[PDB]
């Protein structure tokens, strides 16, 4: 499963993740301007559906998120309503 769909159920003080990246943002990466989870709140929301750290994220509520600024990519997850489906990307594995 190299693309996963994840359904967060919104609480009190968020979903329990940040993001890096998007375009003309500081990239998370060296290879990839996309926007990623770069932490995971051990034990918030997100973890507890499943998000993974480095997940890249792919789309949020249907607003697809591929090549999109960092600001769009906060501003959906913020303002997506009572759950949050979280289309993402997930590497097992990463070549150097």
């Amino acid at each position: 499963m190299e693309e996963l769909t994840l359904t967060i159920l919104r609480q009190t003080g968020g979903l329990g993740i940040s993001i890096a990246g998007g375009k003309g943002s500081t990239p998370y990466k060296g290879d990839d301007e996309g926007i990623f989870i770069s932490r995971v709140s051990e034990e918030g929301p997100a973890a507890r559906a499943g998000v993974r750290v480095g997940d890249k994220l792919l789309e949020v509520n249907g607003v697809a998120l591929q090549g999109a600024e960092h600001h769009e990519a906060v501003e959906a997850l913020r303002g997506a309503g009572t759950a949050v489906q979280m289309r993402v990307w997930r590497e097992r594995e990463t070549s150097v």
